[PDB]
């Protein structure tokens, strides 16, 4: 039993839970994007490099929720990490839904939350992960606009290099 | 249509174009305040300076809801900045009532984030605003209050100078 | 009764407090401009941080005109700023637009300083604001022409990026 | 007969002559009341070495004038330098009135040059001369405007000793 726990509802713990599994999944699509731009039929080494920062980074997320679940004095929980499946374009756009996606998912424990008069998980929530959540989003939906101007072949190639140089 | 865009409610979107109406404004009055004490019949180039600062700070802060209104996927829209109109104590305590009328207006911004729920600007207000503006509003009080201590004539072109080396 | 104003017209004084305006119209526009192109669904952000910073230094020419107000004296007067309205040819084109029905108004102020023999403000907009107008103009044509030679798409993305880092 | 003498009509070489003999008049009284401020009963420390580089400023002006008339091929022609005649109030705003008269002059010459068609004399006053004449007066009147807040006394005695270390 927890000698750390207090005002710490076990849908929080089980919300804290399920977000680590969401991470944990979205650093698993950037592992694939990454292994996909590697290829060396495709060669897009920019967007290859980005989808493996981005991937070290959602797992990063993961740790940092491990570490606030035993701050917290509850118990992590693992689920299984599921397998994931213009390229560049699709692969954007994926990207940009995946980060609207956990965004949806932090809103719902952000929600949790508040349900259960969890402040400081709520203010966790919002300060470390929405703010950043937000950020990501919006630059992912400008390099979705980015690779929509420059279309398919040349531009395509030069704004991935440029990725690499960022 | 927006690809950023994810619970962020068209009221917060206004709220937000508002607030940025609000920061240009109160930037413009004091950006009147710095053109009065900067006079050669007044002199008083303390107060002309802080006002002048003040005023490149209400236009960043302006810069930064606009910064943060198409993070969130909104569409900015500019209103008209309206005119603005002992000396030295009634500016000052003209700058103390709009630091307050500021403050109320990102509360009431806040309010429609909370009533929409929308977790990351509320946090955004109470965040990057609202704790400037209750610092801002107790320095500006002290101000107020030393203003009424130094007296007429001297005392006020004392704590001009002072606010000039400060 | 101002105790520096001497040789110092009310046809100039006006005529200062009226290009201040001007110059914060026209800072506001380049805000406008600053805030479009930040969107998440245009994400041209080389033209972004060029229309930021052209609305910097557009304030910044507001500024010096109150400081060269009250140097000679005179009374500062504000008006409204109204507010404002490829889209990156269009927009350079209208920056364009903006510097020269600056530079327009310039001149009648430096008429305004000719006719009232006042040739210590006539040398103030010709040395302080004439020279840098028309090197600014010349640089946003230049950017006009290159916007026009690159075409939509791609090269209006690579004359961006060119200004991001530069 | 001048080796460089080109378009420098005589009224212009004349009054170049006249404008040397006011920095020099100028320079004079600002020696005066430095040697008045810095009498033992008096004591103002401050206001007599603002008043003995105010002197040695008008002699730089001289000298420069000077430096111009031979620059342009014209014969330097000296006349008699006339003796000079709340006391801080008072040579504070002698000194405003000094400043006023010689940029009055420096108008007169400018005119000079303007009916000689001599455009880089009258730039030369503008640009040199004209610039400084303007913020000099601004700086005095704002020395006539803090002299007349701080009131007799122990607020003259404070505005010195702002001179003293500024
Ligand atoms: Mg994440
Ligand atoms: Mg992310
Ligand atoms: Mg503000
Ligand atoms: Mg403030
Ligand atoms: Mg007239
Ligand atoms: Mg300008
Ligand atoms: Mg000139
Ligand atoms: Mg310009
Ligand atoms: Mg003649
Ligand atoms: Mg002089
Ligand atoms: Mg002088």
């Amino acid at each position: 039993v927890s000698l750390a726990r207090q005002n710490y509802a076990d849908d929080s713990e089980s919300a804290i839970n399920e977000q680590i599994n969401v991470e944990y999944n979205v650093s698993y699509v950037y592992h694939a994007l990454f292994a996909y731009f590697d290829r060396d039929n495709i060669a897009l080494k920019g967007l290859a490099k980005f989808f493996k920062e981005s991937s070290e980074e959602e797992r990063e997320h993961a740790e940092q929720l491990i570490k606030y679940q035993n701050i917290r004095g509850g118990r992590v929980v693992l689920h299984p990490i599921t397998s994931p499946p213009g390229d560049a374009l699709y692969a954007m756009e994926l990207a940009l839904s995946l980060e609207k996606l956990t965004n949806e998912k932090l809103l719902h424990v952000h929600s949790v939350a508040d349900r259960n008069n969890d402040p400081q998980l709520a203010d966790f929530i919002e300060s470390e992960f929405l703010y950043e959540q937000v950020k990501s989003i919006k630059k992912i939906a400008e390099y979705v606009a980015q690779l929509r101007l420059v279309g398919k072949g040349h531009g395509v190639w030069h704004f991935d290099q440029k990725l690499l140089h960022d």
